[PDB]
């Protein structure tokens, strides 16, 4: 049994290991950082089945779970969110703060995304680059989810700036294990100052909602409203940058294909939905252990045995998505899901607020800046470690 998490083949590649299992060995066994096994699902069919079957479970108090690190395995001792709860619990709780991620929603909240996008666009470009390049991570991939989240959230427009960069830290890979948590700690200490405040007063916010549909009815608890909060902002905004800049390099890298989105904005919604199927920048979300004996494939996972469903190698499906390594903006597509969001029940809350982001991106980023370029080669692009989910650290740019 081969050590998991695999290691990405290159920067932007996914672990080599994927098609080989997907086609030798589909449902396999992988030995975890304790020593521990967890059945490894690769094949896209099956990653679907592992998301929506009822006899598998999210709880991770149940012996068996794939904790993947020495800290997934600590994180997993304290009071659970939605995001590792069954039913019915699991509706009971993501139902409270569902309402402003809705398609519906999302669309009533593209002008404020529009405007949101321009304003940061505005301020590289007043700015300009005539002493040099300027990384497109900070000063447009990282601020543009950031400030969206923390305002829907509730914070105030004078705080953005350093609560983003507090964000960041949480997750840098500069960060010293010290530093990530302080940071962490201290951007939970303002949610609590928040949740407070607008116990008192609420304001038009997602923290305010919390206070007085479910705090002061004594649904949930004051740290309970914190800790959703913090959920909400903490799940996908590392990702939501590393999107942005990978699809910045992508498009670098296929330069006819940028043609076409510049030629055409209105290819952005079809640029990122290929980019988030070539792009699985959240690989290791899809986990659970057996409740009871299940067959997969071949395969018998029994109770309390593990369970790790890589939608990134189910992206990469040569039986559901033609060529699947080939990166194609206008890839005509199957009837069945790209998994970037996962699938089921607990699928992305924010999948249609994430696909909006980025589809807003795409569709101004090259208007404003025609001629936007990276300043490196492209080959020497500063990514993740090979050893984390796919994502870009730096990206230094002229425009
Ligand atoms: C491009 C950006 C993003 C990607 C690729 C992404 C991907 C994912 C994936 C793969 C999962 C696992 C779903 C499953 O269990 O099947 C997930 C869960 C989740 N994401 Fe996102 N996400 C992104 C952005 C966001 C943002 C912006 C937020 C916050 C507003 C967010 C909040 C969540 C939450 C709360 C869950 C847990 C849902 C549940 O378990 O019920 N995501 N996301």
């Amino acid at each position: 049994a081969p050590s998991f998490p695999f290691s990405r083949a290159s920067g932007p590649e996914p672990p080599a290991e994927f098609a080989k299992l997907r086609a030798t060995n589909p449902v396999s066994q992988v030995k975890l950082f304790d020593g521990s096994l967890a059945w490894l699902v690769t094949k896209h069919k099956d990653v679907c089945f592992v998301a929506t079957s009822e006899k598998l479970s999210k709880v991770r108090t149940r012996q068996g779970f794939p904790e993947l690190s020495a800290s997934g395995k600590q994180a997993a001792k304290a009071k659970p969110t939605f995001v590792d709860m069954d039913p019915p619990e699991h509706m009971h709780q993501r139902s409270m703060v569902e309402p402003t991620f809705t398609p519906e929603a999302v669309k009533n909240l593209q002008p404020y995304i529009q405007r949101t996008v321009d304003d940061l666009l505005e301020q590289m470009k007043q700015k300009g680059c005539a002493n040099g390049p300027v990384d497109l991570v900070k000063e447009f991939a990282l601020p543009v989810p950031s400030y969206i989240i923390y305002t829907l959230l509730g914070v105030p427009f004078n705080d953005l700036e350093y609560l983003t960069q507090q964000n960041a830290i949480r997750t840098n890979g500069s960060s010293t294990a010290r530093e990530a948590s302080a940071a962490n700690q201290e951007l939970l200490d303002y949610l609590a100052i928040l949740v407070e405040q607008r116990l008192v007063e609420p304001k038009d916010d997602i923290i305010s909602k919390l206070c007085t549909e479910q705090v002061k009815p004594g649904n949930i608890d004051k740290s309970d409203a914190v800790q959703i909060a913090f959920l909400l902002l903490v799940a996908g905004n590392a990702t939501m940058v590393n999107m942005i800049a990978l699809g910045v390099a992508t498009l670098a890298q296929h330069p006819d294909q940028l043609a076409q989105l510049k030629a055409n904005p209105s290819l952005a919604p079809q640029f990122v939905e290929e980019l988030c199927r070539y792009h699985t920048a959240t690989a290791l979300a899809i986990k659970r252990t057996a409740k009871e004996d299940v067959m997969i494939g071949d395969k018998l996972v029994r109770a309390n045995e593990g369970i790790i469903a890589s939608n990134q190698s189910a992206n990469r499906d040569e039986e559901v998505f033609e060529n699947p390594d080939e990166f194609n903006m206008n890839r005509k597509w199957p009837p069945q899901d790209p998994l970037g969001f996962g699938f089921g029940d607990h699928r992305c809350i924010a999948e249609h607020l994430a696909k909006a982001e980025l589809t807003t991106v795409f569709s101004t980023l090259y208007q404003k800046f025609p001629d936007l370029k990276v300043a490196v080669p492209l080959g020497k692009i500063n990514y993740t470690p090979l050893n984390r989910d796919v994502g870009i650290v730096d990206l230094p740019v002229i425009f």
